């Protein structure tokens, strides 16, 4: 895609990502709120840190989901810069339309940005939505993604759920 990622930051500044499991020592304790009629997502390939799921889906195959993924960056990090690119993942999406590219927002103290809008997979409309959330710890900086995504019919069930995420998602360092 065309827009610079935060992927692309990394990249080219040769800063080291690891991905962040439930329990590793020296992590931040990130608790995710579960909503009524949601349930709690294991972590798995599509959901690295877990997440939830919606339970009466249009197609069960296809719910409506927010993931979490939280990586940990170590080397000449600037926090600002994450979230300066973190709307370039969505604005490269296949067919991706916005509102702009976000705002600011925090999240248990600490700087956050979120953006959202519709794009394209296998010829359905979907929604999506993106909370960016920098951690700086000792001599590392996580990262926390939460990534809301549904088809367009069960936008309202997505939103309502993800402004509770991006909301109530605690973090303690």
């Amino acid at each position: 895609g065309p827009n610079y990622t935060i992927a692309d930051y990394i990249r080219d500044n040769h800063i080291q990502e690891t991905p962040v499991h439930h329990g590793d020592p020296g992590s931040p304790t990130i608790d995710l709120p579960v909503p009524d009629d949601w349930r709690l997502l294991p972590e798995s390939s599509r959901a690295p840190y877990g997440g939830i799921v919606y339970t009466q889906p249009a197609d069960p195959n296809d719910p409506p989901t927010i993931v979490a993924i939280l990586s940990k960056l170590t080397g000449d990090i600037d926090p600002a810069k994450v979230l300066q690119f973190a709307p370039g993942e969505l604005k490269n999406l296949p067919g991706f339309q916005g509102s702009g590219d976000g705002s600011a927002a925090t999240l248990g103290g600490f700087s956050a940005w979120q953006l959202g809008g519709s794009y394209s997979k296998n010829g359905k409309l979907r929604t999506v939505a993106q909370k960016t959330v920098v951690i700086p710890s000792q001599g590392a900086v996580f990262v926390l993604q939460l990534n809301a995504d549904a088809l367009d019919d069960e936008t309202m069930t997505l939103m309502d759920a993800a402004n509770v995420i991006d909301e109530q998602t605690t973090i303690t360092p």
